[PDB]
């Protein structure tokens, strides 16, 4: 047929986040039943639907109802978002942890209903399939060598701030991308203060649908509780707390992680869990729940305006004495135009045992 345009690395890029027989696979491994459901036929109102029967749910939690009326709500977000739980009679949702473990679920439906659209495409044998995706990502992906300076200072970000208590596995890069997404240098927020490169990861079935829509805040419909620091886009600056949300696995040992020039302003700083932590702002630009752990100042440097805080991280002296500690800092902006998508790390996660 047509040969492809594309470099080799980006043609291998388009492969594994557009294979949807791995997001399948994935999404049987969440309990999600893509016999009764099928995952080319997920549709915006499914999904929505879903949301809105997790909130029934944290009515339903915040009332201390564990009976019927639990069991009914459970059952309808059941019959929406279709599980498989085997012989066993489907669990309820009874606490805030649990339905915030599930969020996730819909999340990655929604860049699966993306991602199976944007395959699906018309298509004109015009130009090779790879090409054909990569075109509709709107989204421009440039290989880095490996000598460069960009892929060396990478290497020491991903693990100078590879966390000491993520010590289930190391990771290898074994590719990297400069990330342009259309109309997000228009946007970004290019007069805050405290530009940092962070972290975020996700689920390899999600990726289709953050290089097309870039990063996105949770619908009005879903439940707040299910937000640690409210609907907002999280970022890290250790490298292991974003890769264990890519949630590789032995067999599955290949990730994407990205990192995003992210506008913080002034941080609003909570130790502890506040689902409304967005009306808390009162004029400042982001939240960051503080960590115990966190690169310093000493080891910094700058790559096109932004701070990369590299490691090795130390102790920041920060301790809740009223309750939980985070080990680690995250950051919250409740604005996409405060994310600038920068390098997409191809990454090996080498797992123990
Ligand atoms: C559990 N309720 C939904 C929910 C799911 C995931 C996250 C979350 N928190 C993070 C902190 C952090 F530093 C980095 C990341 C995240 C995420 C998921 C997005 N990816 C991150 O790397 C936040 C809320």
């Amino acid at each position: 047929g047509p040969e492809s345009q594309l470099d080799l690395r980006v043609q291998e890029l388009i492969k594994l986040i557009c294979n949807v027989q791995a997001m399948e696979e994935m999404m049987m491994e969440m309990k999600y039943n893509t016999k009764k459901a099928p995952l080319g036929k997920l549709t915006v109102a499914q999904i929505k639907a879903g949301y809105q029967s997790l909130k029934k749910i944290e009515d339903c939690i915040r009332a201390g109802q564990h009976g019927r009326a639990l069991m009914e709500a459970c059952n309808e977000f059941y019959t929406r978002i279709p599980h498989d739980f085997g012989l066993r009679t489907p669990p309820l949702i009874r606490t805030q942890k649990e339905l915030s473990e599930k969020i996730q679920l819909l999340e990655a439906l929604g860049d699966i209903e993306i991602a199976i659209k944007l395959v699906k495409s018309e298509r004109q044998g015009l130009e090779h399939p790879l090409d054909q995706h990569y075109r509709n990502l709107h989204c421009a992906l440039r290989p880095l060598d490996h000598e460069s300076y960009e892929f060396k200072v990478i290497s020491q970000y991903l693990q100078s701030t590879h966390a000491p208590t993520h010590s289930d596995y190391t990771m290898t890069l074994l590719d990297l991308f400069e990330v342009e997404k259309d109309g997000e240098k228009e946007a970004f927020r290019e007069d805050l203060h405290n530009r940092m490169l962070l972290w975020h990861g996700s689920r390899m079935s999600n990726w289709v649908g953050i290089l097309s829509h870039g990063l996105r805040i949770a619908p009005p419909e879903a439940p707040i509780t299910g937000y640690m620091f409210g609907k907002g886009i999280y970022f890290a600056d250790m490298s292991s707390k974003s890769a264990n949300y890519c949630f590789a696995s032995r067999l599955k040992n290949t990730g994407l992680l990205l990192l995003s020039e992210v506008a913080l302003g002034q941080c609003n700083e909570l130790l502890e869990a506040n689902p409304k932590a967005e009306g808390l702002l009162q004029g400042k630009h982001s939240t960051k729940g503080l960590g115990k752990m966190a690169p310093s100042s000493a080891h910094f440097v700058t790559l096109n305006g932004s701070t990369v805080p590299l490691g090795p991280a130390s102790d920041t002296g920060i301790l809740n004495p009223d309750g939980y500690t985070l080990n680690y800092n995250e950051y919250i902006v409740y604005n996409p135009n405060q994310v600038r998508m920068r390098y997409l790390l191809k990454v090996q996660f080498n797992f123990l045992q």
